[PDB]
């Protein structure tokens, strides 16, 4: 689990969005596993606007943060689930690191701010849904 709070927005994994998220929907993209809902309180997270390929993510299954090198956002094949059929997930960045399904929502950050959130894993890999291209999150 996990979310990003920036201005009047809440960013979460689309497969983990609640009834409240869907009733206050701003934007969602099934191909990215992202959903953004509106909030009444003002969020104070800073979104990174950069091309960093190094950062730190929080891994709930180990209660630890890990430094990682990660790939540029791209279309990557992802297996079937109770939420999606086998498809290409877009805007995804992979890194070598530990992840388990419950780790989705863990934040990846670089020196500039929030880069993305855990969305995929397995086989000693961890995949992050990028949010740096969502410029409207700041306005
Ligand atoms: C953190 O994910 C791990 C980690 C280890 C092992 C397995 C997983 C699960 C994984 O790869 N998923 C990809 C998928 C997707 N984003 O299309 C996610 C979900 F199904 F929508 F919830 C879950
Ligand atoms: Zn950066």
């Amino acid at each position: 689990s996990g979310a990003i709070y920036v201005g009047n927005y809440r960013v979460v994994n689309r497969h983990l969005a609640t009834h409240n998220d869907w009733a206050n929907l701003v934007w969602e993209d099934s191909s990215r596993d992202l959903l953004v809902s509106s909030t009444t309180a003002q969020g104070c997270d800073t979104i990174a606007r950069c091309d960093c390929q190094t950062g730190v993510y929080y891994c709930s299954s180990r209660r630890k943060h890990y430094p990682v090198s990660f790939s540029k956002p791209s279309l990557i094949f992802v297996e079937a689930s109770e939420y999606y059929p086998a498809r290409y997930q877009s805007h995804l960045m992979l890194a070598v690191g530990h992840s388990e399904p419950g780790d989705c929502g863990g934040i990846l950050r670089c020196q500039h701010g929030v880069v993305g959130i855990v969305s995929t894993g397995g086989n000693g890999l961890v995949g992050f849904a990028d949010v740096r291209d969502l410029l409207w999150l700041d306005e």
